[PDB]
């Protein structure tokens, strides 16, 4: 009976409860010093959600893309392949530097007291450019799907899907009738991961609850005491102006932006308390429809996106980047500000959709300049950022599936 009642409410409003009523909880334990009852038993029902949204990531970006590649003519892949893919970079590029330049405009924020506490080990080294080039073909096909190897997985994805397209035109009955087959076990497999995501969002208000109360009874209250600057940086930043940089880019090729974002405004909600691109997915494909965009374009420019269009975490990388280095001290010259953006651009690449990504990549970009993790001050200074990741993770992931939707609509326009 009740338990009924509790499905037929509506998933975002639902959320909505569960987020404002975690942040009370919170800080009321905080302040009376219950902060280690909430980690041994508050703690757990989040760490249960978090380990469904890395589940889901993997079964659904093999399946997403080979029945999107399969879906396009290989003329019209080539075409609409190459103005996708360009206009991912150029605003990545742009993301960094636009970090960069406030940045040093804003406060740094080099004050900090800095304590050992735990310390980080194995910095992430980064390979040679070639060696990280050739490893995005994979020699097992089967081993870079198990072994948790994302990059080869999309490229084995799109081969796969442009051969079948292939055999669909070829003249022997036998060999159409078997491609089919294959065609619809991959994407029987892809709508089910969707029935999958859709089953987990009625646990997210339970799992929001615990991830959000167990931020403030440690260290949640402190962002307004101390670190207010970095992470007032980052939404100052991340959010106000890359979304006026949509606004002038669909005004250009005539798209009124107002009825854009009216469209598509449950796509960044969602996104912004569940933490997960890939967990929003299907929602975006919902709003894609909705909003005229033709199947064959969105089906396959989508899916791309969600692990190759990142810009809030890419923004995220160089803003970060100096506060290691303000806390240390050290300064940076012109020479480590182009290092950090191609660095930047290219760690945004490799991380996933699951939700903290961010902090593990970062290693690559703050390596490439120097300060490695071995460094127990630099280890301290990043410990501490891993605190307030929970909370600067939300914008990450908002303008991400906007960046996404934003270049399928500039794209479609285009043909
Ligand atoms: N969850 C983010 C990635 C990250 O936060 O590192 C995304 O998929 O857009
Ligand atoms: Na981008
Ligand atoms: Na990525
Ligand atoms: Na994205």
């Amino acid at each position: 009976g009740l338990y009924r009642k509790y499905i037929e409410y509506p998933v975002l409003q639902k959320i909505l409860i569960g987020l404002i009523l975690g942040a009370i909880v919170g800080l009321i334990l905080g302040h009376y010093g219950y902060a280690h009852a909430v980690h041994t038993y508050v703690k757990p029902f989040g760490d249960l959600f978090v380990r469904l949204l890395k589940m889901l990531v993997m079964p659904i970006v093999f399946a997403s893309l080979v029945v999107g590649a399969a879906s396009i003519s290989p003329a019209r892949l080539g075409r609409v392949g190459v103005k996708i893919v360009v206009y991912y970079l150029l605003t990545s590029a742009f993301a960094v530097t636009l970090g960069i330049i406030m940045a040093r405009l804003f406060n740094p924020g080099a004050g900090i007291h800095l304590a050992v506490g735990g310390q980080q080990f194995q910095p992430h080294q980064a390979p040679p450019l070639v060696h990280i080039l050739l490893d995005i073909v994979p020699t097992n096909p089967f081993g870079a799907l198990a072994n948790g190897q994302v990059l080869p997985t999309i490229f084995f994805a799109i081969i796969l899907g442009i051969a079948i397209t292939y055999l669909m035109n070829s003249e022997n009955e036998k060999v159409r009738k078997s491609a089919e087959t294959l065609l619809d076990a991959i994407n029987g497999l892809a709508e089910a991961m969707y029935k999958i995501v859709n089953g987990v969002m009625q646990y997210a208000p339970i799992g929001v609850f615990a991830l959000i109360a167990h931020v403030m009874a440690h260290q949640g209250v402190h962002v307004v005491g101390e670190l207010a600057k970095v992470t007032a940086a980052v939404y100052v930043g991340l959010t106000l102006q890359i979304l006026l940089v949509y606004f002038v880019l669909l005004k250009i090729y005539g798209i009124d932006p107002i009825s854009f974002i009216k469209h598509a405004k449950d796509a960044m909600l969602t996104a912004f308390v569940t933490s997960s691109s890939s967990g929003t997915l299907p929602v975006t494909m919902r709003v894609a429809k909705e909003m005229g965009i033709s199947e064959g374009i969105y089906s396959f420019t989508l899916p791309l996106g969600a692990t190759i269009n990142m810009d809030g975490t890419a923004l995220y990388q160089g803003v970060a980047t100096f506060f290691i280095a303000n806390a240390l001290g050290s300064h940076l010259t012109v020479g480590q500000q182009l290092t950090i953006v191609l660095t930047a651009v290219l760690a945004s690449i490799g991380t996933a959709g699951v939700p903290g990504a961010g902090a593990i990549m970062l290693a690559m970009v703050l390596h490439s300049v120097g300060l490695p993790l071995t460094d127990p001050n630099v280890a301290a200074a990043y410990a501490c950022i891993l605190g307030i990741d929970a909370i600067l993770d939300r914008g990450r992931t908002m303008v991400n599936v906007t960046g996404d939707l934003t270049g399928t609509a500039i794209v479609a326009k285009t043909e």
